[PDB]
């Protein structure tokens, strides 16, 4: 199957551009990385950085997770990054997203060997 590292790629990850650029973007990013496929997922963000700049991450400032686990790592920089949140009108299978734009650290967690990111715990 699909490994965690590849989904939190494909989930998280869009070094193409360098902000959302129309408040359609995570409409279309959604959609297109296959989020939207079974259910709408509520809440989302991405990462508009090299996947080697966020990998980095994981050997940055150790943190607890939300959750109490003791993977998780937080960017010593910011990072230009889009959440993308459900909005009122969506309705499966048109599931419907406000965009909003933002620098912020990031809080990945990483597991394996290598030790990559697998899941994005939050942005502040």
């Amino acid at each position: 199957k699909e490994t965690a590292a590849a989904k939190f790629e494909r989930q998280h990850m869009d070094s193409s551009t360098s902000a959302a650029s129309s408040s359609n973007y995570c409409n279309q990013m959604m959609k297109s990385r296959n989020l939207t496929k079974d259910r709408c997922k509520p809440v989302n963000t991405f990462v508009h950085e090299s996947l080697a700049d966020v990998q980095a991450v994981c050997s940055q400032k150790n943190v607890a997770c939300k959750n109490g686990q003791t993977n998780c790592y937080q960017s010593y920089s910011t990072m230009s990054i889009t959440d993308c949140r459900e909005t009122g009108s969506s309705k499966y299978p048109n599931c419907a997203y406000k965009t909003t734009q933002a620098n912020k650290h990031i809080i990945v967690a990483c597991e394996g060997n290598p030790y990559v990111p697998v899941h994005f715990d939050a942005s502040v």
